[PDB]
């Protein structure tokens, strides 16, 4: 359209999302992954998960404080995906690709699917 692009205004509100994040302000959730808990933002994790969204969407549930992912869901792949969400920069290695799809598979990251594809098939 005829508007100005801000081509860093996204990546800006990202970063301080994430400063928020690490501050603990305004963070309204705790997800439970085996023994660890991490905190966040319901409407940063709807913005990137697809099993977020479809939880938070529903009335019902738009107001619960913590959720639980399946045991079978690795605490670091987890967090690996929790700091994409605010960063847009993916740790993905040999040491932890398989982990990594998995919990991507299970949140409905889709783009994040499609990268750890690409990574497999140029490795
Ligand atoms: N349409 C809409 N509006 C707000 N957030 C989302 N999230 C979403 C939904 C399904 C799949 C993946 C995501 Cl990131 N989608």
């Amino acid at each position: 359209d005829s508007q100005i692009q801000f081509t860093r205004h996204a990546s800006d509100v990202l970063l301080n999302l994430n400063r928020l994040r690490s501050r603990d302000i305004l963070t309204d959730v705790v997800i439970v992954v085996s023994r660890e808990q991490f905190r966040a933002h319901k409407t940063v994790l709807m913005a990137c998960s697809g099993l977020f969204y479809s939880i938070f969407t529903d009335q019902l549930k738009r107001n619960l404080s913590v959720i639980n992912l399946d045991p079978e869901i690795n605490p670091e792949g987890f967090n690996i995906l929790l700091d994409f969400m605010y960063t847009s920069r993916l740790n993905l290695r040999e040491g932890n690709i398989m982990a990594v799809m998995a919990t991507a598979m299970y949140l409905q990251m889709e783009h994040v699917v499609d990268t750890a594809r690409k990574f497999i098939k140029a490795s």
